[PDB]
C-alpha cells in the first residue's frame, strides 16, 4: 500500500527504548545521579558508552573491576530505575524529534503498525499511554511473551504474524545490535537507527537502511507520502503535536486570523506543539493566556474556528522575543510598511540571538506584507540593524544568507476586534464564568463504589485522582461551548510563498511558486486595481465604506463588470494561472459585499501613482486593447482616479491632464490608439 | 436562493423583542416595578400592551399623552440584570432555525425597536449575533415602528429588496412595519391574540417559533450520511436526549448519532445512565470522553455529556420527561428488571407538560416484542389503569434497530491505570502555573481597565488548570467505523438525522445479522478463546480461525438461502462485510464477543437455529455443530458454570428444535460425543 525504495510496505514494527523513546541517554543520567549518591563517585560516561549492549552481569563484573568488589552496582541499578519512572510519570515519557510525525504518515499510508520491545507488557503500555503514541499500534508484543528474546527473531515474526503480515512486509526499525540481528533474522525491511553509541560495521553491513536519528528517515519517508490538497472551509486540524515551534511576529488581523490557520494545518500529518505571537496590546496578549486558546470568527458560514496551542508575548519583551527567534523553525512577519524599520532592531537581535545559540536548522522567514519588492524593504533594513548590532559584516552577511526569507501574496482579509468589543465580550463571558462557578458546589463530593475489581488500595487512590481532576477541571467545562472571538475574516485558504524552504514542501496550506513575479502582478490589477477603481466610485457617490456601496446596484454591477474585463486580459497574459484568476475573482467579490470595517481612505491614496503606464490601471487597459478585448469599466475607472484626484486631494486639473498625457506615450500602443484613449477618458473626468 | 411555499427568499429579517427572545414579559414586569420604586402608581396594562414593538423614543410619546427616561432607565436595568443572572430566554426553535437559513445561503439581518447598547448585550448573551450580518437598531432609524423605515433599512443594508426577504414579527405595531416594507411578514405569537387586522396583513402564522420550524423544514435539504472524521455542529438547539445504558455501544456508537444529529444543530445535554461510579465520575470530572477509532488512530471527542446514577429515580426521570430521543443499550438479561425504571419515566412524561422516538438496541430475532411486553407488564402493574397504558404505547414511536459497528468497553483496571498517569501530567502541570496586570490605555478607561484586569485574572486562575485538556482526552471506547444504524420507519425525527438510514423489512434483516453476523461472531470467539488468543483481530491471522469462520458462513449462508430466498443475493456482500469488520479488530476482545455461552446456545439462538435449518433441509451442518460444541467447551472451562448444568441446558434446547425425534437423538448424540472429544 505504502512505497519505500521500490518495496511495497504493508506493515512497521518498532523497538520501543532507543528507537521510539529517548530512555537510554534517561537511563545513562539516572546511573550517574544513583552512582554519586550512593558510592559519592558518578560513574564515568566512558564505562557507561562500553556497557550498551553489554548484559547486567557483564555490566556488573565491569563496574566491579574499575570501582572495587564491594561496589553496590544492584541497589545503585534499583536506584537508577525509581529515578527513571519518577521522571518519566511526572515530565512524561522523552520521545525521539520526528517519531509522531513519521507515525501519522505510516498510519493515513494504512499500514498495520506494532511495538516489538523487550520491556514486560506492563511498564511497556504506560511508556506508550505516557507518551500518547498508544493509538498509533494495533498490537504490543513484549520480552516476557516469548520464549526467547532477541536477538532471536521470534518477538518479530510474532508480532507480523498477529498484523496478518510475512515479516518482509514490514519495516523493523531498531537501535540495538541484538534488536536490528532479530529484525534482520526474522526477514523484514530493516531501518536501523543511531542512538547514543555510533553502530559496529557489521551493524551498517547487516541493516538495510540506516539514519543518525528518527527526523533522517522522515526526511526519506517525506518523498514516498504525498503533500495533502488545500484545506477546505471548517476543515479539522491534525490531532497530532509534532516537536516543532512557529511563530507569529506581529498578533495582529493577517497574524491572527489567517497566518494561525495556515501554521494550525501544518502538513495535515501534524501541527507545532506551540505557536508563539508578539502584540504590544495587554489586553489581548492576558485575554488569549487566560483562555489558553482564540477564535477566528467567519461571517459568511457563522463559523467559529478554535485556534490552540497559543502563546501571546509582549513585543518589547527581549526574552520572550528572543526565545521566539531561537527556538521557533517557522516565522510569518505580519507588521505594516511603517512598523519595518523599528522592529528590523528587534528581528536583528533575535536572528543573532539564534546565531549565538549552541543548541540549529535555518529559519524560514514569511514577509506577509501587500506591497511591491516587500521582502527587499526588510532585508534593507534588517542589514543596517544587524551591522549596528553586530558590527560585523562577515557575520552579518551569514545570517542574511543562512535562513530563507520568503515573499508572499495574500488574499484573505481580515478585521481585528477592538479593545471595546472585548472588553464587552469578557463582561458577558465572565458572568456566563460566575452563572457556572455556583452549580459546580451544588454537585460536591466523591464517590466510588466496591467495583469488585479494583483491590481497595487502588480503589481508594483513584478516588484522590478523580476529586483532584474534577476540582480543576470543572470550572474550564463552559469552554467547551464558549470561544474567544478575537478575528472576523474572509473564507480565502491559498498563501503563495517563493519555493525555496524545503520545511514550506510539506505545507498544504501554501502554493509554491519559482518566482512570486506572476502572482504579485495578478494581485496588483486583478484585486488592488480593481478594490482602488471600486474605491474610488464609492467615494465620489458619498459611501461610508466600500461594503455599503455595493447596496447601490451601480456599484455592485460596475465591481462585476470590471473584474470580468481584467480576468480576460491576464488569462491571456498568464495563461497557466487560469484557475488562480477565477478563484481570486470571486473571492474579492464575496469579501466586498459586506466590506463596512476597511475604509476607503488608505485603499484610495497615491491616486496619480496607481494610474501609472505599468500600474494595476492603465497596464489592465493597455493589455485589453492590444489583444481587442473590451475595456469600457477600465476606461471609467480611469477617470474615476483622476476625477477623486482633482475633489477630494486637492489636485490641479491641469496637473492631471499633465500625468494622463505622459502615462498614455510609455504604453505600447499605435499612435492611433494612444489619441483615441484621450480623447474618450478626458470627457468622462469633466462630466463628473 | 430558498424556496419557501413557491416563494422565493434571498434573505430573513428577524425582530429581536418578543420573536427571538421572549424579553417582551420581563420588561413588561421592570416597567410596572420601576413605576412603583419612583413614582409609585404603576403603569396601565393597556398602556404597556400598546408599548409592544415600540422604540423607547415613540413609547415616551404615548405616555406624554396619557399622563419616562427615569422610569425606562431603572426598568433597563433591572431587565440586563435580571439576564446576569439567568441568561436571555431564546424562543425554543430560534438557533435551530437561523441555522438552516444561514445554511441555504439566505443574507440574515435584526430589526428590533431597542437601541444599540442593549440588542448586541442580548444577541451576544444568546450567541445568535454570528447568525446576522447587519442589524437595525431604534437609534438610526429616524421614524421607529410601527413606521416601515427600519425593515426597509434593515433589507437596503443586506443589499436585496424588502419582497425578497422573510421578516419575523410579534408586536401588532411591528407587523404593520413589517408589512408596508412589502415583504413576506411571518407572525410568532408572544403575549397578544392576533387580531382579524394582523391575521390579514401576515403571509403566514403560527402559535410558537418551533411550529414554524416544522414548516420550514420540508424546504431544507436533508443532510447526508457523515464520513467518519467529519465535525459535529457547533450550535446547540434546546432539546436534550437520554442514553438509557452508558455502555459500549451506548457511548461508543449512539453518542456520535445524536452528537452529528440533523447536522444543523446539536442536543443541549446527552444524559447516560451508568451504576459503574468510575465511569461516572470520570465522566463528569473531565466534562468529556472520546471514542477511539483504532483504525484510524483517531481521538473523538464527546461533549455536552451528563452521566447519572441507573437507580437514581429522579435522574431517570429527568430524562424520560425533557428528553426529545431515548435509546434503550441494554442486553437481554437487564431487560426485566430497567422495565421499572422505564415505566415510571413514561408515566411521569405522561402527567407533565413533543412525542418520543424510543430506540431498541438489542441483538435479539423479535427485540421489540420482549422489550414492549416487560415494559406494558411494569406500566400496568404501577398504573393500574389500562386506558392511560394503551395510549403511552401507542403515543411514542418504539423503534427496532439493526446495528453492525463491533464497540468494545474499557475495563475499570485499564481506566484507573488511565486515571493515574494522566493526573501525574495535572499535578506537574500545576507547578508550572504557580510561577497579571493589563497595562496601558488600550482605547478603555482607568475604571474599565482596572475592571477588565479582576475578569482576566478570574477567568485564568479557574482556566489555567484546565488547559493540559487541549492535549489530554478521557478514553473510554475502541469502535470500528461503521457508521450507519438501520431503524424501522415510523417516528418523523428519524428523517432528519443523518446517521439514521430507514428500512421496512427490519425482521428479515435481524434474522440475517443474527445467524450469518452475530452466530459466526461468537462461534470463532469460542474456537479463537479456547486456543489462546485474546483478541478478535490477532485470532483472524490464524489460517485455521479464517478457515472456520469461512466455513460456518457457507453452512450458515446455504440455510437462509432457502428460508429467505429474496435475500439469498446479499449474503455474500454481508458475510464478506462480516469478515471485512473481523480482520482488523484488534482492541476487541473474544471474551466480550463470548459472553452468555448458554443464551446464544438457546434453541431459537444465532447457534441452534442454523444447526435446525441445516438438518430440515439436509445441507451440511458440521461446522456448525463443532461451534456449538465449543460453545458449551468455553462455557464449561472459561466461565466454570458445571458440566452437568451445560449438559441439562443442552437436552433441554435440543428438546425445543422444531425436529423429529430421531434428528433430536441423533443431533444430541452427535454434539455431546463432540464435547467430550475436546476435554479428552
Ligand atoms: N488584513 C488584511 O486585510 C491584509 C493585510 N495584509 C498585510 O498584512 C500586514 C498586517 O496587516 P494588519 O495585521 O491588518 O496590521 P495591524 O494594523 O493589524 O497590526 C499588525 C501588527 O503590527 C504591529 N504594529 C503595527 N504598527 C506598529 C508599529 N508602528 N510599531 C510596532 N509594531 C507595530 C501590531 O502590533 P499590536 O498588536 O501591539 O497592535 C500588530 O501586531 C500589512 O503589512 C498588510 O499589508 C495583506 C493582505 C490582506
Ligand atoms: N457493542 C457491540 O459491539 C454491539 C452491541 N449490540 C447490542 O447492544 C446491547 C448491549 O450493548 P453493550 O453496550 O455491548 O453491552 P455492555 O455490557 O457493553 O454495556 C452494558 C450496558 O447495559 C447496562 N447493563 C448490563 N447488564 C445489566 C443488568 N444486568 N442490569 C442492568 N443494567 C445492565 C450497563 O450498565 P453499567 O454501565 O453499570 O455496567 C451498561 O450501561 C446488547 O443487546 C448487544 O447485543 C449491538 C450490536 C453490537
Ligand atoms: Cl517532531
Ligand atoms: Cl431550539
Ligand atoms: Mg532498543
Ligand atoms: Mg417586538
Amino acid at each position: 500500500v505504502l512505497i519505500f525504495h521500490g518495496k511495497p510496505v504493508h506493515g512497521a514494527i518498532f523497538d520501543m527504548d532507543g528507537t521510539m523513546f529517548d530512555t537510554e541517554r534517561l537511563r545513562f543520567q539516572t546511573l550517574q545521579q544513583a552512582s554519586q549518591e550512593l558510592i559519592g563517585q558518578e560513574f564515568s560516561h566512558e564505562y557507561l558508552m562500553q556497557c550498551l549492549g553489554l548484559s547486567a552481569t557483564t555490566a556488573e563484573k565491569l563496574a566491579q573491576r574499575l570501582y572495587g568488589v564491594d561496589v553496590p552496582y544492584k541497589e545503585i541499578r534499583k536506584r537508577a530505575d525509581e529515578m527513571e519512572l519518577e521522571h518519566i510519570r511526572k515530565h512524561g515519557v522523552p520521545i525521539k524529534k520526528g517519531l509522531v510525525q513519521v507515525l501519522e504518515r505510516l498510519r493515513k499510508s494504512g499500514l498495520r503498525m506494532a511495538v516489538a520491545t523487550s520491556s514486560r507488557r506492563a511498564i511497556a503500555e504506560e511508556y506508550l499511554i505516557n507518551a500518547n503514541v498508544y493509538k498509533f499500534f494495533d498490537v504490543i508484543t513484549c520480552g516476557d511473551e516469548v520464549e526467547q528474546g532477541k536477538p532471536h527473531p521470534e518477538i518479530f515474526l510474532k508480532a507480523a504474524s498477529q498484523l496478518h503480515l510475512d515479516a518482509n512486509q514490514c519495516l523493523m526499525f531498531e537501535d540495538s545490535e541484538n534488536g536490528l540481528t532479530s529484525a534482520h533474522t526474522s526477514k523484514g525491511l530493516t531501518i536501523l537507527l543511531k542512538d547514543i553509541k555510533e553502530p559496529n560495521d557489521e551493524m551498517l553491513e547487516k541493516a538495510h537502511f540506516y539514519y543518525d536519528q528518527m527526523y533522517d528517515f522522515l526526511t526519506d519517508l517525506d518523498q514516498f507520502i504525498p503533500v495533502m490538497d488545500m484545506p477546505e472551509m471548517q476543515e479539522p486540524f491534525p490531532q497530532s503535536l509534532n516537536q516543532l515551534t512557529v511563530g507569529i511576529h506581529g498578533f495582529g488581523a493577517i497574524g491572527g486570523g489567517y497566518i494561525a490557520q495556515i501554521l494550525s494545518h501544518w502538513d495535515g500529518y501534524t501541527k507545532p506543539k506551540r505557536i508563539i505571537a508578539s502584540t504590544r496590546n495587554s489586553l489581548f496578549r492576558e485575554a488569549v493566556n487566560a483562555f489558553g486558546t482564540y477564535s477566528i470568527r467567519y461571517g459568511q458560514f457563522s463559523y467559529d474556528e478554535r485556534i490552540e496551542n497559543m502563546s501571546i508575548v509582549d513585543s518589547d519583551n527581549e526574552q520572550q522575543m528572543l526565545e521566539m527567534y531561537t527556538h521557533s523553525s517557522l516565522i510569518a512577519l505580519c507588521l505594516p510598511e511603517q512598523a519595518i524599520e523599528s522592529e528590523s532592531k528587534i528581528i536583528a537581535k533575535g536572528l543573532y540571538a539564534r546565531f549565538n545559540s549552541q543548541l540549529i536548522e535555518p529559519l524560514t522567514f514569511l514577509i506577509i506584507l501587500n506591497k511591491v519588492g516587500a521582502k527587499y524593504l526588510v532585508m534593507k533594513h534588517l542589514k543596517e540593524a544587524l551591522l549596528e548590532l553586530t558590527n560585523d559584516e562577515d557575520v552579518t552577511e551569514h545570517i542574511l544568507k543562512e535562513h530563507y526569507f520568503c515573499d508572499t501574496v495574500v488574499n484573505r482579509m481580515v478585521s481585528k476586534l477592538s479593545n471595546q468589543n472585548l472588553y464587552r465580550q469578557l463582561r458577558i463571558k465572565h458572568n456566563f464564568l460566575e452563572q457556572h462557578l455556583e452549580d459546580v458546589e451544588q454537585e460536591d463530593q466523591i464517590e466510588i463504589e466496591d467495583c469488585n475489581k479494583l483491590t481497595p488500595d487502588q480503589l481508594n487512590q483513584a478516588s484522590i485522582y478523580v476529586d483532584n481532576m474534577r476540582r480543576n477541571f470543572q470550572p474550564g467545562h463552559i469552554l467547551q461551548s464558549m470561544d474567544l472571538i478575537l478575528f472576523h475574516s474572509e473564507t480565502d485558504m491559498p498563501i503563495y510563498v517563493e519555493k525555496g524552504s524545503p520545511l514550506l514542501e510539506k505545507l498544504r496550506q501554501v502554493v509554491l511558486v519559482d518566482q512570486i513575479t506572476d502572482i504579485q502582478l495578478i494581485k496588483n490589477r486583478l484585486w488592488n486595481g480593481v478594490h482602488a477603481m471600486l474605491a474610488w466610485y464609492a467615494s465620489l457617490m458619498g459611501y461610508e465604506s466600500i461594503g455599503v456601496a455595493m447596496g447601490d446596484h451601480l456599484v455592485k454591477a460596475f465591481a462585476e463588470n470590471l473584474i470580468a474585463e481584467v480576468k480576460q486580459g491576464l488569462a491571456i497574459v498568464l495563461p497557466n494561472y487560469a484557475k488562480d484568476l477565477d478563484r481570486m475573482s470571486q473571492s474579492f467579490l464575496d469579501s466586498c459585499e459586506y466590506a463596512f470595517k476597511d475604509p476607503c481612505q488608505r485603499v484610495a491614496r497615491d491616486p496619480l501613482r496607481k494610474l501609472n503606464h505599468n500600474e494595476r490601471v492603465m497596464a489592465s487597459i493597455a493589455v485589453n486593447i492590444r489583444h481587442d478585448l473590451p475595456y469600457k469599466n477600465l476606461l471609467k475607472g480611469a477617470a474615476l482616479g483622476y476625477a477623486y484626484a482633482i475633489q477630494f486631494l486637492e489636485i490641479e486639473e491641469t496637473k492631471a491632464v499633465e500625468h494622463l498625457q505622459q502615462q498614455i506615450q510609455n504604453l505600447d500602443l499605435s499612435t492611433a490608439q494612444r489619441r483615441q484613449l484621450e480623447a474618450e477618458l478626458v470627457q468622462l473626468i469633466q462630466y463628473l
